[PDB]
């Protein structure tokens, strides 16, 4: 906010999600701070190096450290982006440089990037000398929201995705919503996704307040130059509700186990979808797709009002969202693997009951919790 | 085998470890009993794949799993032997493998074989969908009474040893004995280092037992056919006396109790990193305990007798007490003139780069203060030079 240039949000009891806008300065003094070392060392991709604020942030802590630390050193490493580089290859690459250069268990490894950065370098992390220090720093809003908070790092293999990895908590999650700034706008909406099912599964004021600041976001957000310093509190908002929500059900998943299930809304279906249709279709375009699914499931079993499968559906649609595989854009994005998507490979990806989350209301889920469902009424809903 | 044939040790107050000779039948009643799953797997390497125990195993495996668990299935794979292979590539092999035969979260895989199998198998569980059960089966004697037990895993890189890994606690660990009976004399003897280690540390009765067993074990594993069953009973106490203290020590709060396992290796792992591979680590750990225990005599505290008695007991099971012991210098022909006191302390040095210490022996049995101690490296010099 204007008022609070950091907001914080806890995981575990603890205040270590930090969100703002233009925070290179705070992230460098609470890392050099908080997280002794010897050795920091920053690890990103050629895209995010290329960036301004990125040059910020090294420049920032490069400076701090030479006047707080004199003895420590900071490391800088690149690697090559794309999902094609989330690979042992690369994690291999990251550590061979850690070793070069003498790192060891006092390591501070910070991960400035998206999704594939996060769970790769985490990775990196969880097994460098049987774990060392990461603090994740994402860059796209999907991490921002969702994948830099809760600890799963992996890397893919040619026979699938996040097949090989740990649970590694991150010492810090630190959100620069100014770092969305240079994202492409198909990655931006992509990553409203997540922050509707959050508001969808937990918040309904906070799900109002989306609808009412979809038509600004979506005009932002695919001008030709994005001004979004004339959105900033906005935008800050909207990652901070969303993390609150994954944070705040990571955290109760400890005394209420099964919470967690319910940041899956979507996601049964969705990822079925992302299976076959990966990677001309994004991850949060199916999962948007996904959510009016399994809130049509919910419809079908009686729970969920009909209104707000509606309700849900002009909101994912006001984001520039698809809420059906027929999508005009979607098939576009899709093409000749439209055709792939038959109910029985959809039935078997989600494999004989199968569990999803069961919508009660826009901002409540039924019975809180994940629900066992038969492939009769998922058969239904997607016929 | 039934329950009068095992003897189980605590870990963090539950009994997962078990010990005793000719136990494949338990082995694998055990895994199948506790550790539900569709699919079990057996890891090892070319050398375990060939002995008969190995085989007993494995059938024993099948044949039960077929009778209690018919929709389950029994999968083995088996990597290449040597530390050259504890590596990346393997680990991705193993991991690929898996991926290829449908495993899922519920796997049990079991690392049947050495120190090198236990630590690269233990990993391989450690990252599978972000970790399985795993279930070592430790076919060395330094894998049955250390390397087994605690839950490190690790493999290596050519920059150096063990240092990407995963801290992974094993569902069980099952010592049987009797794959010792085909264990080369030299990877046997070089197991002792430990096992003489954990006497020294903690238990001066096992250290009298050991040297009374010592004449008799020397005999019998240095033999043209080896006769291992006639010392079964003392085999079986030997590794259950020194995996009690690791496990002891593992399963403290108390930590620097920790610290104490490291007796012989701030030292011998000097000289191992100069020496190897031609030297085995047992026989540097050997080395090493005997120069840190003249480093305590020479500080005052360990009494000079204890000196002379454990350098007495190591030479009973055919372990070096200098690195200029006739057969030692064998081993290592050129590599010996390596051996100058700057680049020990440059290598005890780099090992405590994040934080040199040392354990220092009060007498047999017993560690000054039950913690390890900040040395120089002017008294380090003084003992080595
Ligand atoms: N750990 C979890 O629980 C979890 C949850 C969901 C997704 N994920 C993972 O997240 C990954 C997808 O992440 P993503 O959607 O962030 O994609 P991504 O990391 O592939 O980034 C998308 C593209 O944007 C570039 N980029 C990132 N930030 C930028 C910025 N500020 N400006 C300009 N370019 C930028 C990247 O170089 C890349 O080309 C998947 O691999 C998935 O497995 C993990
Ligand atoms: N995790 C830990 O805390 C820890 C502690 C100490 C050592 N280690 C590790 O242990 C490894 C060394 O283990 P090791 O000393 O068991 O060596 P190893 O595993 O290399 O085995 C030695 C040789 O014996 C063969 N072999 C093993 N058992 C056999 C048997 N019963 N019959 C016939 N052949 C057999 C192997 O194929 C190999 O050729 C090192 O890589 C080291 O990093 C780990
Ligand atoms: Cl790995």
């Amino acid at each position: 906010s204007n008022a609070m240039s950091i907001e914080k949000v806890p995981i575990l009891g603890k205040e270590t999600i930090h969100v703002g806008y233009g925070i290179a300065d705070h992230i460098v003094r609470e890392v050099i701070a908080n997280l002794a070392s010897s050795t920091y060392v920053i690890v990103t991709d050629t895209n995010m190096a290329r960036t301004p604020q990125y040059s910020k942030l090294t420049d920032d802590f490069k400076t701090n450290l030479s006047e707080k630390r004199p003895e420590s050193r900071l490391l800088t490493y690149c690697v090559s982006p794309g999902e094609n580089n989330k690979n042992r290859a690369t994690k291999a690459a990251v550590e061979d440089f850690l070793l070069q250069q003498g790192c060891t268990r006092d390591t501070v490894i910070l991960a400035v990037g998206g999704g594939v950065i996060g769970d790769m370098i985490g990775f990196v992390a969880a097994t460098f000398m049987r774990g060392v220090r990461v603090v994740q720093v994402p860059t796209t809003l999907l991490a921002m929201v969702d994948s830099s908070v809760g600890g799963k790092t992996a890397i893919d293999t040619p026979l699938g995705k996040n097949f090989i990895g740990a649970f590694h908590q991150p010492e810090y999650v630190f959100c620069d919503v100014s770092f969305l700034e240079t994202l492409p706008a198909r990655q931006f909406i992509n990553g409203m996704a997540e922050v509707v099912k959050t508001a969808a599964i937990w918040n309904e004021e906070e799900f109002t307040r989306l609808e009412n600041f979809s038509k600004k976001f979506l005009s932002v957000v695919t001008s030709k130059k994005p001004d979004l310093q004339s959105i900033k509190a906005e935008l800050v908002k909207t990652v901070l509700e969303s993390v609150r929500v994954k944070a705040g059900v990571v955290s109760s998943d400890e005394k209420e186990a099964g919470l967690r299930n319910l940041l899956n809304f979507g996601h049964t279906i969705g990822h079925a979808i992302e299976a076959v249709l990966t990677p001309e279709a994004l991850h949060g375009e199916c999962v948007s797709i996904g959510m009016i699914k399994e809130a049509e499931l919910s419809r079908y079993l009686g729970i969920l009002p009909p209104v707000a499968v509606a309700r849900l559906s002009k909101c994912l649609v006001a984001y520039g969202l698809p809420v059906s595989i027929d999508d005009k854009e979607f098939l576009k994005k899709v093409g000749p693997k439209r055709h792939y998507v038959e109910i029985d490979i959809l039935l078997k990806k989600m494999a004989s009951k199968i569990r999803c989350v069961l919508l009660e209301k826009i901002g409540k889920c039924y019975q809180l919790k994940a629900h066992q469902v038969s492939k009769q009424d998922l058969s239904f809903v997607l016929t």
